[PDB]
């Protein structure tokens, strides 16, 4: 893979996940335990991530393979999931995020 044509590939996934309105709206900033009320969560969560860090490292070459962008959208669903409970709205919008994931991403994996 070369840069641009890296991008082509992931931006499309993550274009996805961001259309996905209300469900994206939580993830599109990082977590702040202090504006919500939650100041345990980097107790929890040791390594948070959010799409608006995901979009900043794709679009900064940061990402080399496909393998890298997709270890970064399990870490930001991975957390949500761990963080809230099962039957909580975060949690529910992360799994129908996941869901979209796990459409998107296919193609891009077969092609490797
Ligand atoms: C990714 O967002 C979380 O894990 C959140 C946990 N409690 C929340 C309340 C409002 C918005 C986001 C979160």
């Amino acid at each position: 893979f070369k840069p641009e044509e890296l991008r082509q590939a992931l931006m499309p996934t993550l274009e996805a996940l961001y259309r996905q309105d209300p469900e994206s709206l939580p993830f599109r900033q990082p977590v702040d335990p202090q504006l919500l009320g939650i100041p345990d969560y980097f107790d929890i969560v040791k390594n948070p991530m959010d799409l608006s860090t995901i979009k900043r490292k794709l679009d900064t070459g940061q990402y080399q393979e496909p393998w890298q962008y997709v270890d970064d959208v399990w870490l930001m669903f991975n957390n949500a999931w761990l963080y809230n409970r099962k039957t909580s709205r975060v949690y529910k919008f992360c799994s129908k995020l996941a869901e979209v994931f796990e459409q998107e991403i296919d193609p891009v994996m077969q092609s490797l």
